């Protein structure tokens, strides 16, 4: 679990959206795994702006931050789920790392702000949904 907090908007990924995120609807992407809130409070997270390709992530599943390399936003294959048809998913990062399905929503830093949060994993990648190209998130 997890969310992005900037402005008046929550990010979160777009299978894990809750009925209030669903009711308060501002955008979804169900092909990045990305879904867009409004909110009542002011959020401070910054958005980083950029073509960072290292960064840290927060993995929940061992209370730990870590270093990654991650590749650039694109169009990746990821399997079935109670809440997807097997499907590409575009805008996404990969990285070797660790990840389990608990995982999704952990924030990937690098110096400049939010580069986006855990989306996909398995066979030791970890995957990662961008939300640097979201420009109005800022305004
Ligand atoms: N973006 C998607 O389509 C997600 C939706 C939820 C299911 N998807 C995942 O990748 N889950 C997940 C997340 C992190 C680690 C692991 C998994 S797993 O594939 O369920 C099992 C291996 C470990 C795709
Ligand atoms: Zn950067």
């Amino acid at each position: 679990s997890g969310a992005i907090y900037v402005g008046n908007y929550r990010v979160v990924n777009r299978h894990l959206a809750t009925h209030n995120d669903w009711a308060n609807l501002v955008w979804e992407d169900s092909s990045r795994d990305l879904l867009v809130s409004s909110t009542t409070a002011q959020g401070c997270d910054t958005i980083a702006r950029c073509d960072c390709q290292t960064g840290v992530y927060y993995c929940s599943s061992r209370r730990k931050h870590y270093p990654v390399s991650f590749s650039k936003p694109s169009l990746i294959f990821v399997e079935a789920s109670e809440y997807y048809p097997a499907r590409y998913q575009s805008h996404l990062m990969l990285a070797v790392g660790h990840s389990e399905p608990g995982d999704c929503g952990g924030i990937l830093r690098c110096q400049h702000g939010v580069v986006g949060i855990v989306s996909t994993g398995g066979n030791g990648l970890v995957g990662f949904a961008d939300v640097r190209d979201l420009l109005w998130l800022d305004e």
